[PDB]
């Protein structure tokens, strides 16, 4: 499913997103933006043959398990497949244990590079939340 901006918006308010970890919701919906234009059937491959899943790209190496990881950890303890369902619910939920690993949403390098830093609150503008 490709969600509309607003439509995220609400779904990861819904979920607890909003300001988790002290995030404002506007970085979740940025971070979303430039990881999946917003698409939970995205997928990448990583360099090292890890695969990045859903609206938030969360990587195999260390969160979900896509069976071909040699090596990897799965420490949302979920099938990576689950992410990429028009449901958030597993993605926002794993998404909340990357965020509270140590480097907060530095782990997503999109949200650094294309998020930190910029007026975030743009993304929820307008919505009705």
């Amino acid at each position: 499913k490709v969600f509309g901006r607003c439509e995220l918006a609400a779904a990861m308010k819904r979920h607890g997103l909003d300001n988790y970890r002290g995030y404002s919701l506007g970085n979740w919906v940025c971070a979303a933006k430039f990881e999946s234009n917003f698409n939970t059937q995205a997928t990448n491959r990583n360099t090292d043959g890890s695969t990045d899943y859903g609206i938030l790209q969360i990587n195999s190496r260390w969160w979900c398990n896509d069976g071909r990881t040699p090596g990897s950890r799965n420490l949302c303890n979920i099938p990576c497949s689950a992410l990429l369902s028009s449901d958030i619910t597993a993605s926002v939920n794993c998404a909340k244990k990357i965020v509270s690993d140590g480097n907060g949403m530095n782990a997503w390098v999109a949200w650094r590079n294309r998020c930190k830093g910029t007026d975030v609150q743009a993304w929820i503008r307008g919505c009705r939340l």
